[PDB]
């Protein structure tokens, strides 16, 4: 039933004790868009620290019937939220393409992510265990992962749905509270999520919202009831790779989600031999890219979070031409051909040639669709270029030389590497996001621990050995 | 062998590439003591930063060596250590006491749980093991913990060996290197594990120790090849009318004299139900002042001197304190000098029991890290679990009580992360299952700490063509 | 809309390719009866040679499909079967009672551990992971748990459909296909599984369902595409004079009478200490005579009729020696006949307890399979475990004490796989935690079972030269 | 000190309660011998019922002390006993080869592994815990891995002190007692196991040595007292594209390496039509250099084979191979070593055969020799086709320098083990195909330890029974 260009908020964008809130006090006022149209679909007020105490009193009340609950009852009531997820789905991934600006496509594995997680960290709470262990005597020791309390979830733009669910999921299996702030630019999907978990069964207060700044961020980190706060990548192209392979993936990695993540392989190192006929190819691809309506089934390229956002890419791509590069295609304003569309913070996606180290299209990371093609002749020289990568990246590897891949792999400073591919996932994802991947034990082990903590009980069968 | 008196600090306190090195910068002198005599063992330089550079720099190039052996050719090399640190045991443990002060019985202890801890992660190192996931079409992801690189261990002056082995055991087995700087009161028993680990086979600069203070922890902390930095209410015990008063006067004893009172596990908070607090107060008294304080070396000691001067005669204020907010000194509390006159300058006091304890008073308040013992009276189960439940959950709690429902609903609702049904164990926070003897360390505690001391590289391998959504 | 004396099988009872099928050859006939009733419900053939190679070749096509299918994949169809499951539980629960006997309230909680049981794997399915061990040099070695084809599961009658899950939800999660062997006396139940898992989107063929006795149990293991079979001194209760009276007595009757007293788990030896004897058989006779026997589809009813005649005339004739041999009846142990005419000729008896009980007594000797209690007396801890200790690991037991330290000493001492302290549950062997209601299955479990439906492939990829001895 | 055609077993051969002991009563007699020389070591008793009693029963009691003590103390005597192993290494390994025939060069590597395995099961032992379930109103549940009593273990002639290792280092982190029955042939190696247990501090009869046959083995298996009972063709294919050299050097090793005594060896070598020629004339090349003779010696890479029955069988295999039609292309034959204390072992040129068919008893029957089947194929579908027939307890080795092609290779086909351009002859029980820097991961000990172990699950009630009725 929804479109674009029609969408406009009429509820209030808070979210505390089961219903939608208008906040109690303010530490300012945003405006949340349309990026296709440019429209806005809502004012909204920015939660002060009295609404934010209200929120963090709440979740306290809540977490103290759920962390009550068994692993088996949280795991029914997950699962269920994981149900309507799937079934609302469209419904869901449309008003993320609304307020957000990504592809119907792209949206749509976003929510797949979203219910998959939830089923996840179901699957967890009900098979949690502790460790037991029989001490000399009769008496014993044993652990219990406990909750840690009211957590709080900050949101991020570029993945709202998703990163709303992902910190909500493993937080409230544990048996915790959360208040969510998300982004101010993507202030709807969250209250969707927090309707759901209403829905499937979730206490009033479970899954709290707050909307705000960097103000309501603080209020949230300075609460003294507040337990816990949840809060460039390169791609080298040798000249024995399968080229066409190599050029679908330097487009995967530079142009999905609009090249609006830091996961993105935006720094294209290509060997000296191959860089003529992989620079025609993959400009020759790039023009084929098909520009707006998200909510269109065709569509592989929206528009771009804000209108600020966008005038920085284009910043970028005037200061690239300024340091010496070579624009091949794209790095300007889109004006798609329905006159809807005609304000929608769009532009073409850019591929540039001729780039340096020294430039600063290399040196940053931009946010936007924009390809930095940078010439190497030998795997030495790559190797020493490319490693000033963090492990928080992610590096892509294109050689049909196996040993190279692993020897190139094995040296680079990345968190995640790719032998012949490139994928554009959350940092949080395992197996590098991987579709029919799964998640593995090691995951969940990790991030249950992050919003949990061990409790020791040992307990004395016998008589106290005093030393004394 | 070495004997209380005697013992003078003769080789540099610093060490790098395999051997004791002078430090080349200066940021200070600090000296270190026998506290069972007074005696200065040692006056040594505080680590500079160009010294601490050396130290990183030196420990870089031993982690690039290091880190590319195998898990099982690290594991040799760490079973090797606790077997040479189990065969030195009584050297160890005896240097441990003449710098630290505690009683050659908990520091033997001290010096199992650093064997033991090495033979774990030479272990885990060995059994070390990814994911594997299998794709569509053949395709694949798979995951390695990779150490960090340069690792720097803070050190304390409580457990000195056991916390240098403790940070040292997991950070080594990851492929990790080491630069530890020991707690300038006890900087003496780290260079023995340096140097065992040398013995070992480790390569030169994997476990290099820096002498200092805050200036050279500081310069360790900013340096930037230094991946990680590893550092280092009161805790109740509850005791109910119906308990078994000889296990919970027992208790009560090793919950606030082990290691003289000198940690922050130990359950000084005292709440003893009104009935039995006339019995328990005599009792408790009565075992207090038979604790056997003298020269830790000799096996029969159970209390020997507080670390320092300026520490002994801040738990002698919080006593004076304490009698002057209306609290009642049973006994204790007050300057001891023992029978031998070479300990006359050590840094003596008799074990302090305090009664008509509230929760107001100052030592309830703090904590005072010395043998003093708070007893405050209580009427409910209701009343004690309000008034104790003030705890942080990295302390530990005590219930003593015959009924075990009452036991497990305390245990339930105290918010202490380490509990005790009708025991007491003073063991470091680090420790698995209260650090009970012959416990083990299950298999969480590992896998946790690896996670402290690796970072997760995953790989994925495209067998197929890759899927354009373009 | 379904009742007791009314249902009667109309579609053919074997399942093959996603519908019902009748036997393409015979290994004979059974009868299947509504046991509150007498009624027979289905007479049925027997699965022949060729009928179980057909199920067989048809799972083996089924397999080579789902083995393909992700293990994602596979979590969704999970997932939906439970929920589908969980949907129609009274329809099932039902359809269960009217075969079997059991209790509605018994029977749901069975379905509950089925569809439990199905989220389980469906999550250990997505969550499936091998090892990845690097080697010297950038080689590298790895491994994956892959099906083993074509397994078999054999069906109990005491738990028809939440056997025929236990077994079915691990081996399809590996990406197995089965083929499922109902007990003769409980063919109805396995049919509607079979029915939910093709709704839920399983190949066809995936979950086949053979009806037979011995010869298709026979032709089965036989077959030389089945992969693996699946199959499916007596329990004690402790309890002494320093104990919860009520609840020993409540605990005592839900181990002897839960599941009218038709299983192994069920703990049928009930030591009762010399004291608290007569007190105990006194109560545990009252409570008895209070149990509400009758149509099994009534919320009310708590005990149900018996399996079928001969198993029946069998637990009667167990009562008849036991007399013999000198044992007191002090309730039932007789036929029953309920008030209402159309269970006239349902397999009913009264809920029996026997008193002086010896160890000699073939009652107290061989397992029962009815609601029979042997009470023995007892004067010591040292005398009960000494004539408790002939019980097997497979069994259970329960102790009942109020001393904690005698609680776990006896447990400790008891050769049992189950123990219970101040309680006792009588669920299936499979099921971790002794069964416990909100328990969850934990790690292990999954673990051991997942290991018994694989096998591991390990895979060693060389990244360099093949260094020769030679 | 010890040096081939000297050794004399002088001591009784069983070990009870800590000391070699000879049995109580007989099953028979049987002849231990030096495979180099020929010579007998040892004329030994078979162990009959009343002496099997006595080791279980020895068991029985030792196993109720080591049950009784913490996974910490029993860490640290079999580190112990590791270290023991690891110092006495070459003692170790020269008795092995003594006895069985294989170079000092492998039994060495088989005495790193058992080492290894026990500081392994050590680790774990120490490391044990169980699960624990906190359960509405107070209650909880818990479980614990309790060792199972008295362990049998069969031992084999191949790897005779790593399989008892193997056995024993899994039982005895468990908790239990292992009586150990080492093939007649090997009887000797399994004491020095025995010995070094008690020296670790192991309690008498934890680990007992029981000589004997099939009898034997028998009243091992009908003992009541007796809680377990732990008891003891393989392709290569050589596609065209492949490294040479590396295949070559990968053919031989899993040939010849254990003088091709091991069902793990991959016997059945599938040649592309192409490289075959080049292949075949390197192999032969290779196995011509192959040096034979006292195991003893440092540079020996070819031993003996295990005794004259078994060399007469090997002989017989290669007789009718060239009935058969197979070209025996070297080897395969009775070789005279240089050294006359030598003259009577067990001793023979390993073979290379070719112009095999799959209807060939050789290509078809595991042989435990040095035997090796070259088999032509010209494409990918057909070998697999004619290597399918393969046991998941086998392993496969593939050679080609396709990834996609070594990938799909490895995935058709059902062994359990399989190597990309390698192949290793390591057994069974070692996991990552028993490569030197590997490690056993975790899963290999958590599903032996499962093995030799049963779990105790148990369950607390904080309040009331709720009652049904």
């Amino acid at each position: 039933p929804m479109s674009t260009g029609t969408f406009v908020v009429s509820q209030p964008l808070n979210y505390r004790g089961g219903a939608r809130v208008e906040p109690a006090d303010a530490s300012g006022t945003e405006k949340a868009f349309e990026p296709a149209t440019g429209r806005v679909i809502a004012t909204f007020t920015c939660s002060g620290e009295k609404e934010v105490n209200l929120a963090v009193q709440n979740a306290k009340a809540a977490f103290k019937i759920w962390s009550q609950k068994s692993g088996m009852e949280r795991c029914r009531i997950l699962l269920e939220a994981a149900r309507i997820i799937r079934e609302r789905e469209d419904e869901i991934a449309t008003m993320e393409c609304i307020n957000n600006g990504k592809s119907i496509f792209e949206a749509r594995l976003d929510i797949d992510i979203s219910w998959q997680c939830l089923e996840y960290y179901a699957g967890l709470a009900a098979s949690m265990a502790g460790e037991h262990i029989q001490l000399p005597g009769g008496s014993f020791g044993y652990t219990r992962r406990e909750p840690l309390g009211v957590c709080v979830g900050i949101g991020a733009w570029n993945y709202p749905f998703q990163i709303a669910s992902w910190k909500s999921a493993p937080a409230l299996a544990c048996g915790n509270a959360m208040v969510f702030k998300p982004s101010p630019f993507t202030p709807v999907s969250a209250l969707l999520l927090a309707e759901i978990y209403s829905e499937a069964g979730v206490p009033p207060g479970l899954f709290n919202v707050v909307q705000g700044g960097a103000a309501t961020g603080q209020f949230l980190c300075q609460h003294p009831d507040v337990a816990k706060v949840s809060f460039k990548s390169p791609l080298i192209i040798f000249s024995d790779c399968d080229m066409n392979n190599a050029v679908k993936g330097a487009l995967m990695a530079n142009f999905l989600t609009q090249g609006q993540v830091c996961c993105n392989g935006t720094r294209v190192f290509v060997q000296k031999e191959i860089l003529d006929k992989f620079t025609e190819e993959v400009v020759k691809q790039t023009q084929r890219i098909k520009i707006g309506d998200p909510l269109l089934e065709d569509t592989r390229m929206g528009p771009l979070i804000n209108r600020p956002h966008l005038e920085r890419v284009l910043g970028f791509v005037k200061v690239a031409k300024e340091q010496g590069a070579k624009v091949l295609c794209g790095g300007d304003i889109y004006v798609p051909e329905d006159p809807k569309l005609k304000d929608g913070y769009y532009m073409r996606p850019c591929v540039l040639t001729n780039c340096r180290d020294d430039m600063t299209c290399v040196k940053e990371e931009i946010f936007g669709p924009v390809m930095s093609i940078l010439s190497f002749d030998t795997e030495a020289e790559v190797l020493e270029r490319a490693n000033d990568t963090t492990f928080g990246l992610a590096a892509g590897v294109f050689t049909r030389d196996i040993q190279r891949a692993h020897r190139v792999v094995a040296e680079l400073q990345a968190g995640t590497c790719f032998i012949n591919n490139y994928n554009v996932s959350p940092v949080e994802l395992p197996f590098g996001g991987y579709k029919k991947s799964g998640f593995g034990r090691e995951n969940g082990r990790v991030t249950i621990e992050y919003y949990s903590q061990l409790k020791t009980v040992c307990v004395e069968m016998g008589d106290v050995e005093s030393a004394f």
